[PDB]
C-alpha cells in the first residue's frame, strides 16, 4: 500500500479574544471555532510508526493560541493567512496548512439607545467563516462565507413552468412561501503570500458586507422565478462588486411551507387566496447550489 | 396495578400563520411550536384496550390548525389559554390541557433603512415561549418565558469571597468575563378562564418586553459579584413592574471563559491585567438557579 | 421581595473511570455526565452579595472527581447517594444535593468471538440514569430509567376505537408501524440514608436489567392496541417484579411511518396490504405519558 | 457573469421499506436517508427564469419513493445506482445523478434468545453510507462507507518520538486512552454502468463487513504508536481483501480523555500507573487523515 493523501491537526479549537481600549473603556470581543491541518513528508508516521514528523495536535492548538495573542484575529482572512504562513514556514517538511475559522457573533448591546463599552449579545446563529489553504510555493487560497442566515418571505415566491411527466404531483404557484438558510461562499484571486493578503485587507470585511447586503436585498426585493434565478442574482452582483474575487458559491435549502386544505372542517377556506396557516416541513427540503462566475 | 397519572397528545406541531393587511400590503408571520397533552377520564385506554376515550393525537394536531385559524396567535398566552380551552369545554371527559408553545423569531428586515413588506430574519435563535395549563374548575394556570438569550460581557464581573476548604482550587477574582444563556420564567396569578386572560391581553407582549429590557440593562449595568446577585436583581425589577406576576424564575448556565498561561512560550504574558486570548469552556458549567416572590 | 427557591451547581461535568484487574489483564470502563445541584441556607448569595455560603461550582466539579477516585462508580444510584450524601454531611448550612447522572455506554468488544480485555463499543446511544435527592433529614429519593432506547415494530401494532367527530381525520387501522424512543422511569421508596442504599445495592443492576427486558419483550410481543395500552403492561410487570419500586413512568413519542399513496404513478400499489414504502415523519409526533403506581 | 457550476435536486428524504415472507411470517426493515442532486443543461433555470429545464425538487421525492417501490434498496450501492441511472436515462438534458444515502440500523431483536419476527432496536448511531455519481458517457462511480462507530480502548495506545520544540507542551507518554468515532470510506473501481453494479452485487455488503471487522479487530488488537499508525494499517488490511477498491479513506477524531491530577487534595493519586479517573474532553479534539491506495 501507500499513501495517497494524508492532512492532520487540531479541529474545534475554541477561541476568544478581547481588545480593551484603556483611553475609553470600551472593550471589543470576538470569538471564534479553529481547525489547523497540516500536510507535508509525513507519510511515515502512517507507514513506519515514525512520530519525529508529527506536530503534535496538541502543539497546533498552543500555536492557534499564541498567534492570536500576537495578531489581530481580524479579518479572519489574515488571521488564518498569519497562522497557515507560519507552520508551512517554521517546519521545513510542512508544505501546506488548511485552516478553517468560524467566527460567532457578539453584537455590541445598545442599552438606553447607547452602545455599551463591554455587554454583547449572540444577536443572530449566522457565521462568517474563512478556509484558508497556505500552500508553499503555491501561494494563499482564500475562500469567504457566510452561513446560517435565515430568511423567509411570505410572497413574492413563485415556481411555475418547471418540466411535467408522470412523476409529477407538484401544483404550480404563483404566490408561495419562501425560505432558506443562506451559505454564500465567494473565491478569492491566489494570494502570492501574506504581504499580499496584507495589502487588501480593507477589502475582507467590506466584501462581507457587500455579500450580506446584497443577499437580503435581492432575496427581500426579487419577485422569485425560483431559487435558481434569485440566487443567481445574489452571485452576479457580488461579482460586479469586487475584482478581486474570481467565483461566487450559494447552497440554498428550499425550507418548505406547506398549505394546509382545512375544507374538510366547516368548509373553512385556508389555501390560495385564503391561505393563512401552513405547516412548515421539516424535511424533506429542495436544496439548490451554484458556482458562478465571469463569462 | 392502577394508573396515578396520564397525560397524551401531540408534540412538535410547527404552526405558520401570516397576516395580510391588503390596504397596505404590509404582510406579518409568526411562527410556533406547539404541543398540547391532555388529561382526564382516560385511565381505561391504558388498562383495558379503550381508545373510545382517546381523542386522537392526529385529531389533536388537526385542532391546534384549526385553532390558529380562527383565532390570533398571538400573543402566544391567549392562543394556549384558546386551545386548552377549546379541549376542556369540548370533550366532558377531558379535564385539563397542557399547552406548551415556542415561539420563533421572525423580524422584518430593513431594506435600504426601511422595513419590508414581506421579508424577515431570524435575527436570534432566542425564543418566547408558554406553557398554559388549563384545568377544569381550577381556571388557567400560565408561565411566560424567554430563553436562549445569550450574552457575555466582557469584564465587571467579579466571583471572591466563596467557601475555601480542602475541596476548593478556583483563584478568587476581582475581573472576569461573564456569558450565559438566559432562562427566564414569570408566573402569573391565576386566571379564572378566558373571559380573564383576555381581559389583560396587553400585558403580555410588555411584560415579556419589560423581562428581556431588565435582563439586558441588569445584566450590563451590574458590576456583578456572583450570577446569584446579579439575576436576583433582575427579578425583584421584574416582579416590581407587574403585579400579576406572582413569580420570577432564572435558570443560569456560567459558561466557562478560562484565561490561558502562555508563560511558558517566550515569557509571553496573557495572564490577569494581560489576559486577551481565553479558552471558552464547554463543559463543565455552573447552573445557577432562583425563583422569587414578594417579601 | 425574597428567594422562595434556589438551587445552584456544575452540570455536564463528564466523568470516565477505569478499572484494572493486574492479575487478569481485564480493564473495564464507565463513562458518564454528572449534575450536582445543591440546596441550603444559601439565600444571602442572592440577596446580599454573600459569597461566604457558595461552596464554588469548581469546587463541586473537584468533589465529584474526588468521589469517583474513592468510591465506586457502579450502579450509579449508589455513587450518586454517596456524592449527594457527602455535600448535605460536610456542609452544615447545604440541606439538599440533587445529583442527576447519565451512564454512556462502553459495551466491551468481542474479538474473534472473544471478549476483548480492554475494547469497548458504543453500541447504542441508549443511556441509563439516575436522579438521587439526598435531603437532610428526608433520606434519599432515587428514580432510576433508561432512555434513548430507539425500537420499531413493522406489524403487530393497530389503532381503531378511537373518538371520531368533527375534529377526525385520522383512519382505523389493524396493522400499522409502531416506532418509539423508550424512556422508562422507576422510583424507589425513599431510603433513611446511604446505608440502608447500600444494604439494597445489587437490587440496582437487576431492576434495571428487569425494566429493560420487560420493555423490550413487551414490545415485541405485544399485539398493541395503542401505545397506551402496551406502556401499561410494561409497567405493570415491572412493579409485580420489585417490591421496593413504588411507580414506573412511560414517556414515548409515537414516531410515526406514513403510507405513501403512489396510485397516481402506473397505478402502483402501496396502501393497505401493499404497502411496502413508507415516509417516517420527524415531527408532529404523539407523546404518550403514563405513572403507574400499585392498586 | 455566466453559471460555472451547478447542481440541485431533494435533501433529507427519508424512507423506510419493509419484506414480508408471507411464507414464515419474518419481516425485514431498511431505514435509509436519501438526498438526489442533478446536473445537466439547467443552466438557464439560473440566467433567464427558464423553469422548462427543471425535474422539480418534489418529483425528484416522488422518483425516491417509487423507485424503492420497484426495487430492491440494499444494498444502498446498487439502489443508488438504479436511483442515479433513473434520471440520467430518463431526462435527455440531465448528464449526471449524485445520490448519497445513509442507512439508519435496525437490527432485528432477540426475545428470550431468539430472533424475533418483525421487532427491531436501533443498536447503534453508527450509519452505512454511499455516495454514488452517476455520469452519462463515464459511468458509476461508488463511495462505501461507516461512519460513527464510535470506540475506546484504555490502554495499549502510546504516543511519544514526536517533534519537540518551543510551541511543545505535551507529554510523551506510553500507555494513554484511545477513542475515536471512525469514518472510513472505501472507493471502488468505476463501473461502466448499471449492469457491472449488479455483476458485483455480493460484494458490497461483504467488503462493508471486511471493513467493519479490520477496523474493530485493528483497534483492539493494536500496541498504538499514534492514530497514523493505527488507522494505516485498517486501510492496508481492506485494500488486500478487495481488488475492486482503488483506496481507503479513514477520518478519525482524536477524543482526548485527560489525566486528573488530584495530588492537592489529601495527596490522592491519580496520574501514571494510580490513573483511575479521567476528564473526557469535548473539544478541542485531534483530527486524523489519510487516504491509502496500491504501492
Ligand atoms: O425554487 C424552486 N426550485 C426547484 O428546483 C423546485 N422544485 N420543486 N420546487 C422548487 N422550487
Ligand atoms: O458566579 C458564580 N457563582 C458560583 O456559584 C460560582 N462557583 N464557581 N464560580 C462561580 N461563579
Ligand atoms: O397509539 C396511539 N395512541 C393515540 O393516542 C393515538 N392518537 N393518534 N394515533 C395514536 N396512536
Ligand atoms: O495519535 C496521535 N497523533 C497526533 O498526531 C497527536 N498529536 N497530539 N497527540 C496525538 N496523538
Ligand atoms: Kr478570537
Ligand atoms: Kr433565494
Ligand atoms: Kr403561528
Ligand atoms: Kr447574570
Ligand atoms: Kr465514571
Ligand atoms: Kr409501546
Ligand atoms: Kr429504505
Ligand atoms: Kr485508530
Ligand atoms: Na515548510
Ligand atoms: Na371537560
Ligand atoms: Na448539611
Ligand atoms: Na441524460
Amino acid at each position: 500500500s501507500a499513501v495517497k493523501a494524508a492532512r492532520y491537526g487540531k479541529d474545534n479549537v475554541r477561541v476568544y479574544k478581547v481588545h480593551k481600549d484603556e483611553k475609553t473603556g470600551v472593550q471589543t470581543v470576538y470569538e471564534m471555532t479553529v481547525c489547523v491541518l497540516l500536510e507535508g513528508e509525513i507519510e511515515t508516521s502512517y507507514t513506519k510508526a515514525d512520530n519525529s514528523v508529527i506536530v503534535a495536535t496538541d502543539s497546533i492548538k498552543n500555536t492557534i493560541y499564541i498567534t492570536a495573542k500576537q495578531n489581530p484575529v481580524t479579518p479572519p482572512e489574515l488571521f488564518g493567512s498569519i497562522l497557515g504562513t507560519h507552520f508551512i514556514e517554521k517546519y521545513n517538511h510542512i508544505h501546506a496548512a488548511h485552516v478553517n475559522i468560524v467566527c460567532h457573533r457578539w453584537t455590541r448591546m445598545d442599552i438606553d439607545g447607547k452602545p455599551h463599552p463591554h455587554s454583547f449579545i449572540r444577536d443572530s446563529e449566522e457565521k462568517r467563516n474563512v478556509q484558508v489553504d497556505v500552500v508553499e510555493g503555491k501561494g494563499i487560497d482564500i475562500k469567504s462565507s457566510l452561513s446560517g442566515l435565515t430568511v423567509l418571505k411570505s410572497t413574492n415566491s413563485q415556481f411555475w413552468g418547471f418540466l411535467r411527466d408522470e412523476y409529477t404531483t407538484l401544483k404550480e404557484t404563483w404566490d408561495r412561501i419562501l425560505s432558506t438558510d443562506v451559505d454564500a461562499t465567494w473565491q478569492w484571486k491566489n494570494f502570492s503570500g501574506l504581504q499580499e493578503v496584507r495589502s487588501h485587507v480593507p477589502k475582507f470585511d467590506a466584501t462581507w458586507a457587500t455579500a450580506r447586503e446584497v443577499t437580503l436585498k435581492t432575496f427581500a426585493e426579487d419577485n422569485s422565478a425560483s431559487v435558481q434565478a434569485t440566487m443567481y442574482k445574489m452571485a452576479e452582483q457580488i461579482l460586479a462588486r469586487q475584482q478581486l474575487i474570481e467565483t461566487v458559491e450559494y447552497s440554498l435549502p428550499n425550507k418548505h411551507y406547506f398549505e394546509i386544505d382545512l375544507s374538510w372542517h366547516k368548509g373553512l377556506q385556508n389555501t390560495g387566496k385564503n391561505a393563512e396557516v401552513f405547516a412548515p416541513q421539516s424535511d424533506p427540503n429542495g436544496l439548490i447550489k451554484c458556482t458562478v462566475g465571469r463569462s
